[PDB]
């Protein structure tokens, strides 16, 4: 038989994690902008079995090894678009900096019908965290993308830094994605709030016990914003496909605010438990710490319900969800999308919903 | 000659409002729903001089009399759709509703190929002011529209009965719209901030005064919303018209948020004059009170300026702002409007500034 056409092919850099597993899936759809799209899918882990039965090819790739990089995207000359949604794990500016260039390096030289490229950040963009997590001290929101660059070390400039000289040199065009929060569904992120919550969740449904609001006073009452993974992936893949979009810097959420205090009352339905909120006086506690010993509770929940196998450390991120319960004043602005036309939106309350359905669907969550 | 030919016929009630004057203007359009439109616009005064020239049938009437509004309405047999945009300018539940029922009792028996009658609320829907205007205190926000009603007075809620009694009996589709405070431009509004602000600003200029902030510290640092007499037009608009839309109560905001210490900032730079902000421990004070005595000034400033003849009192609510700035948590969501299909928007900060430009264009403030 023939090769089969294709419009767009995307390398998605990323794809077992929050937002590239999510591109996996909104690529795929026949209306989807850009289609029929092929798609390559990076990440260092082999393949997981619940990305295995997606019509994706994975390459399995050390995108921090620029040899091993070399070898394994030098020989993928059909790519038209390059989704990077990745990070190393850590804030060292120069090992996530080495990734991102790997990528550029062999895929620029290689790719001849290359148009594209998509770096996703993020809001940190526009604030610091200081003294081991536990002093968010952001300034000027709602946070619009003229903001100026503090004066921190922060490896998104670095990664932006990169975009902008490999473009311009090339003649590529280019998006910066700064996404707040993101919803999304990936058992493999190292920063997924709505998994983390609903292992917290589940952990205490199994222990006959309460669902505990750790967090601040301040996270439960003030306006919050996230972005569910799809509505990110819809906006990278706009500003990847339509003129009007390209050579931007973009945030990315729902378009609305929700409380912390209503997500917690529906999470709590959701799982079927008591709900115990915020308690006047009480300091904000560490879910790191209230988890720190749950490993082998999550590896017998897994067995009991036959859930896809996850380590705890992996499907959940404690520590992220502690961070979230000490922010406020971080809502970003959409208006530099919508007034381009990007006028995509989700209902953050039903997204967070969707999401958690999303993971008792795919068998991640009980 | 012939007479005109339209595909649907409004009738604006409080034509000289901050909503009425935007549906006269966006009602004449070449692209606006359900056009060409011909426009009726009631209010009680005699059509004032920046109305006159406006493509709109005038009629005068107090529409708080019964045999005066029969009189003036009855004959007016062509008439598709009502936008009840008007109050009487108290809480009074029977004056308020006296005013809305004789609307709908002169029309709906003579107005044959009567459709639809929208009815313009607000926000305060989810609210109670207590105190004379001092205590502000919501629950839920995000406000939603199945919020139920809150067991007070609110003439609001009788306006919502008489709109179900009526339009049910009469097989005519109905709309609740229920606007964030609004940016408009109209100098004869009972409540217009924009103006109010721009005639303190303008009488701090001429007094050589700095721009002070008179505000509370929570009213300064929080996230607030509001809407623009040109997005509510388009609401009611695309309630009148659109099919998806009928039978529904729908909140109407610009779709963003922001913050009054930004506002005040922009307000300063567009006069030319120095601001003062909130000052850590400062308490309000009131602006009703500083501008109490100020009917005069504003007299001289309209002769040296040549604006249209206002007086103070009816261009500026003073005491509407001091509500303003006491005021916290009181957000509203667009989602149930944006699943439905309107996916209209304004950035705020745009919104405001462009109110300021439209009221200087039109000569009511320097
Ligand atoms: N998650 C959020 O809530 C959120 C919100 C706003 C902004 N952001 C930003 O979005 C960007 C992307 O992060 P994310 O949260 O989408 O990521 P994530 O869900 O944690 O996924 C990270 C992805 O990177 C891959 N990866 C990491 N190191 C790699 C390596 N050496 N070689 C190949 N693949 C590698 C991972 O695969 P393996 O596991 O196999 O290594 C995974 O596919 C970051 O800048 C982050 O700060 C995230
Ligand atoms: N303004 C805002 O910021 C805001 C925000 C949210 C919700 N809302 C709500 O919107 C609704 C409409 O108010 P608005 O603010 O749009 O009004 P507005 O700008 O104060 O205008 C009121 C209109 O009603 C007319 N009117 C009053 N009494 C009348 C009478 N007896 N006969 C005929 N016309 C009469 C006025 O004309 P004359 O002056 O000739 O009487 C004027 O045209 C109210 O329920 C209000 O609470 C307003």
């Amino acid at each position: 038989g023939v090769c089969k056409s294709y419009k767009s092919v995307a390398l998605v850099v990323g794809v077992t994690g929050i937002v590239g597993s999510s591109l996996a899936e909104v690529l795929k759809l026949p209306d989807t902008p850009g289609g029929p799209w092929k798609v390559y899918g990076v990440a260092r882990r082999p393949c997981p079995v619940w990305l295995a039965k997606k019509p994706v090819e994975y390459i399995q790739c050390d995108v921090s090894n620029n040899q091993e990089t070399i070898s394994k995207l030098s020989p993928l000359k059909d790519i038209t678009h390059i989704f990077y949604v990745s990070w190393i794990g850590s804030e060292d500016c120069q090992t996530n900096a080495t990734m991102f260039k790997n990528i550029l390096n062999s895929v620029i030289p290689n790719a001849s019908n290359l148009q594209h490229v998509c770096l996703q950040t993020g809001i940190k963009h526009y604030f610091a965290i200081f003294e081991e997590g536990s002093k968010v001290v952001p300034h000027d929101s709602p946070f619009t993308e003229d903001l100026p660059r503090l004066n921190v070390p922060n490896f998104y400039h670095d990664l932006e830094d990169i975009l902008y000289e490999e473009t311009g040199k090339n003649n590529l065009t280019w998006s910066v994605h700064r996404p707040a929060l993101v919803f999304g569904f990936s058992p493999c992120s190292m920063m997924n709030i709505v998994s983390t919550l609903c292992v917290y969740a589940t952990i205490c449904k199994h222990e006959n016990k309460a669902l505990v609001y750790p967090g601040s006073k301040n996270s439960w009452n003030c306006y919050a914003d996230a972005v569910d993974a799809d509505l990110v992936a819809e906006h990278e893949i706009w500003a990847a496909v339509d003129p009007k979009a390209k050579n931007q810097v973009l945030n990315c959420n729902n378009g609305d605010v929700f409380k912390w205090k209503h997500i917690w009352k529906k999470l709590a339905e959701e799982f079927g438990i008591e709900m115990v909120g915020y308690v006047e006086g009480k300091e904000q506690v560490s879910l790191a710490e209230l988890m720190k010993d749950k490993d082998q509770v999550w590896d017998e929940i897994v067995k009991k319900n036959n859930l896809v196998p996850t380590k705890l450390k992996e499907i959940a991120a404690f520590w992220f969800a502690d961070i979230a319960f000490c922010s406020e004043n971080l809502i970003s602005s959409m208006n530099k999308s919508k007034e381009l036309g990007f006028l995509g939106f989700r209902n953050s309350m039903k997204s967070f919903v969707s999401c958690i359905d999303k993971m008792r669907d795919y068998r991640f969550i009980p």
